[PDB]
Protein backbone atom coordinates (compact mmCIF):
# COMPACT_ATOMS: atom_id res chain seq x y z
CA UNK A 1 0.00 0.00 0.00
CA UNK A 2 0.89 3.75 0.65
CA UNK A 3 3.41 2.38 2.95
CA UNK A 4 5.29 1.01 0.52
CA UNK A 5 5.11 4.52 -1.45
CA UNK A 6 6.67 5.84 1.86
CA UNK A 7 9.24 4.29 2.65
CA UNK A 8 10.98 4.77 -0.97
CA UNK A 9 10.84 8.54 -0.57
CA UNK A 10 13.12 7.58 2.83
CA UNK A 11 15.39 5.61 0.53
CA UNK A 12 15.89 8.54 -1.46
CA UNK A 13 16.96 11.40 1.34
CA UNK A 14 18.89 8.63 3.01
CA UNK A 15 21.16 7.74 -0.12
CA UNK A 16 21.27 11.50 -0.44
CA UNK A 17 22.72 11.35 2.62
CA UNK A 18 24.99 9.08 1.95
CA UNK A 19 26.39 10.45 -1.14
CA UNK A 20 27.41 13.45 0.13
CA UNK A 21 28.79 12.04 3.08
CA UNK A 22 31.09 9.67 0.71
CA UNK A 23 31.75 13.03 -0.98
CA UNK A 24 32.66 14.82 2.35
CA UNK A 25 34.87 12.03 3.13
CA UNK A 26 36.79 12.29 -0.21
CA UNK A 27 37.46 15.53 0.61
CA UNK A 28 38.47 14.96 3.87
CA UNK A 29 41.10 12.62 1.49
CA UNK B 1 -6.04 6.78 6.34
CA UNK B 2 -3.48 9.70 7.91
CA UNK B 3 -0.78 7.37 6.52
CA UNK B 4 -1.95 8.49 2.80
CA UNK B 5 -1.39 12.13 4.97
CA UNK B 6 1.88 10.88 5.99
CA UNK B 7 3.25 10.32 2.54
CA UNK B 8 2.45 13.43 1.37
CA UNK B 9 4.38 15.21 3.30
CA UNK B 10 7.40 12.89 2.67
CA UNK B 11 7.13 13.86 -0.75
CA UNK B 12 7.44 17.54 -0.50
CA UNK B 13 10.03 17.01 1.71
CA UNK B 14 11.96 14.53 -0.75
CA UNK B 15 10.96 16.82 -4.02
CA UNK B 16 12.26 19.85 -1.90
CA UNK B 17 15.81 18.17 -1.89
CA UNK B 18 15.45 17.15 -5.51
CA UNK B 19 14.80 20.68 -6.65
CA UNK B 20 17.38 21.92 -4.39
CA UNK B 21 20.20 19.17 -5.88
CA UNK B 22 19.00 19.95 -9.62
CA UNK B 23 20.04 23.88 -9.02
CA UNK B 24 23.26 22.61 -7.70
CA UNK B 25 23.98 20.79 -10.78
CA UNK B 26 23.29 24.02 -12.51
CA UNK B 27 25.48 25.91 -10.81
CA UNK B 28 28.44 23.50 -10.93
CA UNK B 29 27.84 23.73 -14.96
Amino acid sequence: PDLAKILEEVRYIANRFRCQDESEAVCSE
